[PDB]
């Protein structure tokens, strides 16, 4: 019988274990409305296309609950087959209570019965169409159709198709900060749990004395978190599969408030809420739609912690964000699972591609090839050992930067410098340093111009104190010692390009001359090296 699935989290670093070993999600997810037998026909193509190794796809309690005690898991069995057909595995989002805050995947019979399924209601009085995680019958009627699902699952996937299930979609509020129902008022003007006041090391008091200004949205996230946490259980004693929340992120600059936000979602002000009231959900995923390089690499940076594994569970399907798989595997992210990578005649724009064909595909495909060859190589390294991935960070140029042309004729070879200095990124790899730049010829050094688009990025591996693992894109990759060598010289000693068979290292070729001379220069193809560097005595 294979091993379940799990995320495994040691001295700050994360794995998860598929087959029982490390495992990185190279993922596709579909669009909201392919969660049916018909729709499949119009996903699995994308899928082979992009060299995917895992669907996200919706399983909604509308479609396995109908008719409240009547539950139909035909999509289920489809998708379990279709899947094992083409040899993928699955994450199943559970869209339930919230789905973008919303009841709309509820059945019928829950969304359209407030008085048993209570809505959030105003501080004036007036209701939002999300439900109160403090309705007792809504938390009960979840949890016993994840139940049956994970029954399911736990009958019918012995072999884990499905290695991890996202519990509910974007959860939280729009439009209010928190329940202010007189059910709500009874609960928030009253005693902070002693589990939350002991986890945060706080004063015993009612949510507004203990948390002020903060305590409407801690409120609304802690009962959120508890919500969640509860389903999460009742799932897990069934079949423990990991599972997680996915968040509709708030800007980590400039968030605005709660409400304009998703409020109560797993948002940064209030992962210390999730992590304190939700001990049972595995990690807390990031939904990236922000497509400048300094947000997103704030986002990475939030979300990745000692006790969250980092998994980018939805990210936009424009060309722009492919090349955030690099930073995502360098932060040893256990996945990447871009959004709306299916033919069923939609599109997110302005969040993702404006068009959707098969040059949308081909972006993230190329960057998939670099890793699936090496997957469970480096898997096992990033949980073990040391990785480290950048990406081109400078974002392409807009119509308003081009701005450029009325410069004056010094503002522009000055502009000109700083793109370089700015497409030139340092990595600290022990006794020696890598240096990666972007939009260059392969022979000379000729300063980095950037690619157009931008797109470019690099992924190391450390396989000994002077030896790599080394892919990237689009980019060159230059090796130099971390520290002065005290009268000896250096060099590369060797490269190789090869490939892993049986877990064995198999060389094709030996890149020297012209190829390591001028750094190592990768295009849209994919190469996998080896490289080990020497310090040599002259003296
Ligand atoms: C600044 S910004 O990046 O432009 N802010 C955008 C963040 C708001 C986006 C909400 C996303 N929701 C996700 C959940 C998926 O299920 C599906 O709905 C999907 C959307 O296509
Ligand atoms: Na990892
Ligand atoms: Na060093
Ligand atoms: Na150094
Ligand atoms: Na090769």
């Amino acid at each position: 019988a294979a091993p379940l699935p799990e995320l495994l989290s040691n001295n700050g670093k994360h794995a998860l274990m598929v087959d029982g070993a490390p495992y990185i999600i190279l993922g596709s997810q579909t669009n909201n409305s392919s969660n049916y037998p018909d729709a499949l026909k119009d996903v699995w193509p994308s899928m082979e296309k992009m060299g995917a190794n895992t669907l996200s796809i919706p399983v909604a309690w509308e479609q396995i609950e109908p008719v409240e005690g009547q539950f139909d898991f035909s999509f289920v069995d489809v998708l379990l087959k279709e899947a094992r057909q083409r040899k993928v595995r699955l994450v199943l989002l559970w869209f339930a209570t919230w789905k973008n805050n919303a009841p709309h995947y509820a059945p019928a019979w829950v969304k359209l019965d407030n008085a048993r399924f209570p809505r959030v209601v105003k501080e004036d009085g007036d209701t939002l169409n999300s439900l109160s995680p403090l309705g007792q019958n809504t938390l009960a009627a979840d949890k016993k159709a994840f139940v049956e699902l994970m029954k399911y699952l736990a009958k019918r996937d012995k072999d884990h198709t499905v290695i991890m299930v996202q519990v509910q979609n974007e959860v939280g509020t729009y439009g209010a900060v928190r329940d202010y129902s007189p059910m709500a008022q009874a609960v928030f003007n009253a005693a902070v749990p002693d589990d939350l006041i002991q986890k945060l090391q706080l004063k015993p008091g009612t949510w507004s004395q203990v948390f002020g200004r903060d305590a409407d949205e801690f409120f609304h996230a802690y009962q959120i978190a508890r919500y969640c946490d509860e389903v999460t259980v009742a799932g897990k004693a069934i079949k423990n599969l990991p599972m997680y929340v996915n968040v509709a992120l708030r800007n980590p600059f400039n968030p605005g408030l709660p409400g304009q936000y998703s409020s109560g979602g797993g948002t940064d002000n209030v992962l210390h809420i999730w992590k304190a009231a939700a001990p049972n959900i595995d990690l807390i995923a990031p939904d990236i739609y922000f497509r400048d390089y300094k947000t997103v690499s704030k986002v990475l940076e939030l979300y990745t912690r000692p006790d969250n594994a980092l998994f980018v569970a939805e990210i936009g399907n424009d060309q722009p964000f492919a090349r955030y798989l690099f930073p995502t595997l360098g932060k040893g992210g256990i996945g990447f699972s871009p959004f709306g990578m299916d033919d069923t005649d939609y599109t997110n724009y302005p969040l993702g591609a404006k068009v959707y064909n098969d040059e949308t595909i081909e972006q993230f495909a190329q960057v998939y090839r670099l890793v699936n060859p090496m997957m469970r190589e480096w898997a096992r390294l990033s949980y073990q050992g040391q990785v480290w991935g950048v990406a081109e960070p400078l974002d392409s140029t807009t119509e308003t930067q081009k701005w450029n042309a009325e410069a004056t004729p010094e503002e522009k070879e000055q502009h000109k410098k700083d793109r370089a200095s700015a497409l030139t990124q340092q990595l600290d790899l022990g006794l020696w340093d890598a240096e990666v730049t972007y939009g260059r010829p392969m022979f000379w050094v000729t300063p980095p111009e950037g690619n157009t688009p931008a797109a470019g990025g690099a992924l190391i591996a450390q396989l000994d104190d002077n030896e790599y693992l080394v892919t990237a894109y689009k980019a060159r990759v230059e090796f130099k010692p971390s520290q002065e060598l005290a009268g000896k010289k250096f060099m590369i000693e060797r490269v190789e390009e090869g490939r892993f068979e049986k877990g064995k290292w198999v060389m094709e070729r030996v890149w020297n001359g012209d190829q390591t001379d001028w750094g190592l220069n990768f295009t849209d193809r994919p190469h996998l090296l080896r490289v080990k560097m020497a310090s040599y005595s002259v003296q």
